[PDB]
């Protein structure tokens, strides 16, 4: 019961951490690509926590598509910052 | 290495800005006990987020591709949001 709000809450508290270090770059191009990339890991495990403890087919079905999309858009990023700057 | 670079730009203000509002949403919707609609309130105040964090990109940012994903990260997680919002408005 409260467990699952304490793995929501972790997955916040690993996302805010490394969005805290993204956002002080002073490229914008650079810290939206960091600062979405963490933020999107952090949808990821979000949905992941939703996918244990959830019961409701709906949000589980959308947990599922959430972590499928996220991940898509991570890669992208990734590359992206193997490129540029 | 600069010391005027000590303060940030107007783009990392904006960036900072949307990350502590999200956190506050954040915060006030792992309140719920459901996890379910914990998830909702939580995916739904974290993609409100993405859309400020895209926005602040499409002000500033001048990346084609990056600009084009912020467009697209804001079409789809509005849309997601309205699916939370209306799975809230009717689960109970
Ligand atoms: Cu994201
Ligand atoms: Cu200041
Ligand atoms: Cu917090
Ligand atoms: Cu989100
Ligand atoms: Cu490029």
């Amino acid at each position: 019961s409260s467990a699952s709000s304490q793995e929501y809450m972790a997955g916040m508290k690993n996302m805010h951490e490394k969005m805290m270090a993204a956002v002080n770059e002073s490229n914008p191009d650079k810290a939206f690509a960091k600062g979405m990339i963490a933020h999107h890991e952090g949808a990821i495990a979000m949905a992941e926590t939703e996918l244990k403890y959830g019961k409701d087919p709906e949000m589980r079905k959308l947990a599922q598509d959430i972590i499928k999309a996220q991940k898509g858009e991570i890669e992208q990023m990734n590359k992206w910052l193997d490129s540029h700057k």
